[PDB]
């Protein structure tokens, strides 16, 4: 070959990505996280598009829109898909695929040029989408752009809902998708799949068996060491002295102990500077991340009186910070752990850059991106022996302690912090800790290593 392949790429996401008054799930991070990794890349362009019901598209990028809709995203499981009438779902599909295909005219006259790659989030619409958007254009006499899909698991539960019939799930989609647009049931219209896991690979693989297993593979995940670095000259104080407690609607203080009078909405933590270290969770409050092990765990540190102060970040409904909250301070008495909220990227940088050590004790993660950034800052990792994290925590960078119960689990966080804090594992792995990160898992890196499987396996 006498040139490098050049890339024109069009993505499709499902979620809003990251911003003012609207933070992401996971999948929204890992879509914007892939727009930023692919136009770092030398030969190589990415346009993307998501929904929003908040953000605006922008006046002076062009490097992405927003479809700009009038209620919520739907979600598998405000409103659910099955919740929604036809004509809601017709026209949420036909406005999109217009979008789409306009913004695909504006970015093939910019570059005179084609794209040559689709890629599109979750096993439901926006593939159905791209696979119609194709057919289109080969009737149209342009070239077809292979179709890449990201299962992330949310649509996959869906149509396992509806095989099951549970009661909200009337048999809609599944069918459909197997029966009359024939998504995944040859390569005709999808050239590859990436799961960000595998337990949504194998669940992909049952529900599409008759898709080519060598077209299935696990996605390569980056961070964004951009955001995620060693933060010059940061300090407890400027990195969360001034965020407040982010409680729960309708707490009362009143319900709490003499030694809590710290514990209070919307205050900021006093006087942080006091505490001996610090020990850092985040993650949205999903049954399975095991923010019940962590606090288990920090009743028992508390008793000692070594000054460990826990921070709590991430995003939960009113009734998962309830539980939480009630939990830490009046089932277990915590007095030095603290909820502070969803964050953005910056915010936790300087965190992670000040805490000694973070805990994601997570029952199966799919991948863990909350590792790679932690690491990325310079900062060890404490996690347990499942999902991805086993594939690449290692003792040089942290831990990961044994499976068990919640309560066996939060044992062995509290062993392994101790042991921590004992042997200041900040200062003999944080140096590695930034080094491996940085080298295996910065965005670019990955999405290159994707790039190159899509031209290797996907044809
Ligand atoms: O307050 C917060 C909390 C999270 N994040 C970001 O969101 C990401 C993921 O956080 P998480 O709580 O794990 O959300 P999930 O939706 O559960 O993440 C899913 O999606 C990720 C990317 O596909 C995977 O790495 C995870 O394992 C998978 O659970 C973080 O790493 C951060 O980049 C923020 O910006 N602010
Ligand atoms: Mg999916």
């Amino acid at each position: 070959g006498a040139m490098a392949k050049e890339w024109l790429i069009f993505a499709l996401g499902t979620n809003n990505w990251q911003g003012p008054g609207q933070f992401a799930p996971g999948s929204g991070i890992l879509h914007q996280g892939q727009h930023i990794a692919m136009n770092s890349l030398e030969k190589c362009h990415c346009y993307s598009i998501w929904p929003s019901d908040l953000q605006k598209t922008p006046t002076d990028r062009d490097d992405y829109r927003v479809y700009e809709i009038p209620h919520p995203i739907p979600i598998c499981e405000s409103k659910r898909w099955h919740s929604m009438t036809d004509e809601e779902v017709t026209s949420y599909c036909d406005n999109l695929l217009k979008e789409c295909t306009d913004f695909i005219e504006y970015i093939e006259k910019k570059h005179g040029k084609r794209i040559n790659l689709f890629l599109a989030h979750h096993c439901f619409m926006n593939p159905v989408i791209m696979s119609e958007i194709n057919e289109r254009r080969v009737a149209q006499g342009i070239p077809k752009v292979p179709l890449v899909v990201f299962a992330h698991g949310t649509a996959l539960k869906m149509y396992e809902n509806e095989i099951n019939k549970l009661p909200e799930f009337p048999m809609k989609y599944y069918d459909w998708i197997r029966g009359t647009k024939n998504i995944f049931e040859s390569t005709g219209h999808v050239s590859g799949v990436f799961a960000v896991s595998a337990p949504q690979k194998n669940s992909f693989e049952k529900l599409f068996p008759l898709f080519p297993q060598e077209r299935v593979a696990i996605t390569p995940c980056g961070y964004n060491q951009l955001v995620f670095h060693r933060i010059q000259g940061m300090t407890r104080e400027k990195a969360f002295g001034h965020m407040p407690q982010a409680l729960y609607d309708g707490f009362d203080a009143t319900q709490l102990s003499p030694v809590q009078r710290h514990v209070a909405s919307d205050q900021c933590i006093p006087d942080v500077n006091a505490y001996d270290r610090v020990v850092v969770f985040c993650g949205r409050f999903a049954h399975w991340k095991r923010i019940d092990s962590v606090l288990k765990a920090a009743s028992r540190w508390e008793k000692e009186d070594k000054r460990i102060l826990t921070l709590i970040f991430g995003a939960g409904s009113q009734e998962t910070r309830k539980l939480y909250v009630d939990m830490a301070y009046q089932t277990l008495g915590l007095k030095d752990t603290f909820f502070l909220g969803p964050q953005s990227q910056p915010d936790l940088a300087n965190v992670y850059t000040v805490a000694d050590v973070s805990v994601f004790p997570s029952h199966d993660e799919p991948f863990g991106l909350v590792f790679i950034e932690c690491m990325g800052c310079g900062t060890p990792v404490i996690g347990a022996k499942s999902g991805g994290p086993l594939d690449f925590v290692n003792d040089e960078v942290g831990a990961l302690v044994d499976e068990g119960t919640n309560d066996e689990v939060a044992e062995r966080v509290y062993a392994a912090v101790k042991q921590a804090l004992a042997e200041d594992w900040k200062k003999t792995k944080g140096a590695q800790c930034e080094q491996y990160a940085l080298k295996k898992f910065s965005l670019a890196s990955q999405a290159e290593l994707m790039l190159e499987f899509v031209e290797s396996h996907f044809t």
